[PDB]
């Protein structure tokens, strides 16, 4: 059957015992394996001044991977285009699609997350802003659009645009502007289905998007057995008691985890309850059936697959059981 | 003997492509990595039919992958167009991919058109060493920031001062940071522009001697006939710019004949202590760049090329690595 396809979102956590530079080292691991097991896209993402995220610029790990890699698309996932000017924006995505033709993709996302501090200073001197600025990036890659000077490099087609949500105004947005739309389930997962639903109802074609074309990102940790797999899902959720008591630090090993989850204190992640778990975790057969529910309920053509997992051996494994489960063609 | 490196604005020659442009890049990048070039540096230029890149950071990301030796770099970023920050974190990131390999090269954005500077900006010369400041206090993981520079890393990607004026000599000397003048660019100055520095250099942060780079357009060729033959197409670039008429690079055989016939020869009607671009022989070119890093006191020489055929290009490339005795990696 036609399986929900799958890709990958990498944010590059920074693990306890290891550093940033690790962490990029396993980014580019991850994404040659990615590809040879027939993964779709590749996506880097965002983060700012958190030592447990080791990628500010996806931008520069972008046009390291590309290089790494053949088939699977490369791209952002997202770049907070709220803090930059849209023309230099597209100038780096054109130099990325000179050197990777038609493999590159240039996914946007909010800056609401960001700290103020940090943000002023990327600033250096809205809700509307954002998709004023996407207007303005998608006219600086058209270019037939009247504007004065080039956008260099340029070549015939360009990066493929997409708008990354974790909100039903996000979808509304992305809806109206007719660009593909990727939902974060695992940041607001109290408004998937209506996110989702809102996106594909709303929706008014635009320039290279005749359908809707919907993308979840979800959590996923995968293991051969649920055990297992809950051992390793023990890293994320320490990483969230700890975060609740404002005890910021890399992602705790397993085996503690598994520990310290075991004694009483904050489990924020048991606390909630949606209508699909936060996180995805468990055997292969276990995470196949609750992520197709969650594809079929939404319409998402791809998940972009993210994790929080402290051993690159463990997170590996979960990405290739998953690529089996889902039947991927390798490359 | 002086060292040579490597400054690359990738330009866009007639019959091809800026993607052409890019992998001319990364070959000639190699090539330098294996003759013993010190760095190979990316220049920015920004809504230019005729140069590839405006965007180094991203050029560099690839090419720190394809070469092994040969320090990578900016040359330079124009810095007044962003935010000191986030240069900090995108140097940082090739820092943490590239130990210690990465030179983070700040040069001035005086050039760019102003429609173009306004839109890159999205909403002084003092401002600049202003940012500059800031740059290296991102930089510096102690500084007392209420944030992270993410990612950090021990150490950090070197910062260098291009110019291509005496205030910028001043600068320079006086942050304490290593310099790289564009000799090519203002070729009246390049004399004083160096004593300057050195005269007025006060050391800096792992800056303890001045520490010059003079940048220069070289080409180079087996003869001096062969050597003008290739110059042509800079020569007929210049004639045209000077008559409004911007295209990409034009094919030597072509512009040859096209320099015969009369017209504007801008490059022909200036003169300076040492010439603007330095052509000819192996030993011609060897000779005349000497002269100019001794009295200069230059430890290495940034080689620019507007050469429009890239089997020509390398040549010049290879012909001058074996002038000056580099040794092989
Ligand atoms: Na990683
Ligand atoms: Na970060
Ligand atoms: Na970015
Ligand atoms: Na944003
Ligand atoms: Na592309
Ligand atoms: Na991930
Ligand atoms: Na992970
Ligand atoms: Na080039
Ligand atoms: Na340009
Ligand atoms: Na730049
Ligand atoms: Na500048
Ligand atoms: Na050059
Ligand atoms: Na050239």
């Amino acid at each position: 059957h036609h399986h929900v396809k799958l890709s990958v979102v990498e944010q590059a956590p920074v693990v306890e015992g290891l550093t940033p530079a690790h962490s990029l080292q396993h980014s580019i691991e991850l994404a040659r394996l990615a590809d040879r097991l027939g993964y779709e896209r590749f996506w880097v993402a965002e983060h700012h001044a958190e030592i447990f995220n080791a990628v500010p610029a996806p931008e520069i790990l972008i046009a390291r991977i590309a290089a790494e890699t053949s088939g699977i698309r490369v791209g952002s996932g997202g770049v907070l285009l709220s803090l930059y000017s849209p023309l230099k924006v597209a100038e780096v995505f054109r130099t990325l699609h000179a050197l990777y033709p038609d493999r590159i993709d240039l996914g946007i996302g909010r800056a609401n997350r960001v700290k103020l501090p940090v943000f002023a200073a990327l600033r250096d001197d809205s809700s509307d802003d954002l998709w004023r600025r996407l207007e303005q990036l998608r006219a600086y890659l058209d270019p037939d659009s009247g504007l004065p000077f080039t956008v260099s490099p340029r070549m015939p087609g360009g990066p493929a645009l997409w708008l990354l949500g974790a909100s039903v105004s996000s979808a509304e947005a992305a809806a109206r502007l007719g660009l593909p739309y990727a939902y974060a389930h695992f940041i607001t997962p109290q408004f998937t289905r209506e996110a989702m639903d809102t996106y594909r109802a709303a929706f008014v074609p635009g320039p290279d998007t005749p359908s809707p074309r919907p993308i979840l990102s979800v959590v996923v940790c995968c293991a051969e057995t649920d055990a297992e797999a809950q051992r390793v899902y023990a890293t994320h959720r320490l990483f969230h008691r700890r975060m609740s008591q404002g005890d910021v630090r890399l992602l705790p090993p397993a085996d503690l985890a598994v520990a310290e989850m075991d004694k009483p204190g904050p489990d924020p992640l048991a606390e909630e309850s949606f209508e699909w778990p936060r996180y995805v975790v468990g055997s292969p057969d276990r995470v196949r059936d609750q992520l197709t529910k969650m594809a079929d309920a939404t319409g998402a053509e791809e998940l972009g697959v993210v994790s929080m997992i402290h051993d690159q051996r463990d997170r590996l494994r979960s990405y290739r059981l998953l690529a089996e489960a889902f039947e991927l063609t390798p490359r």
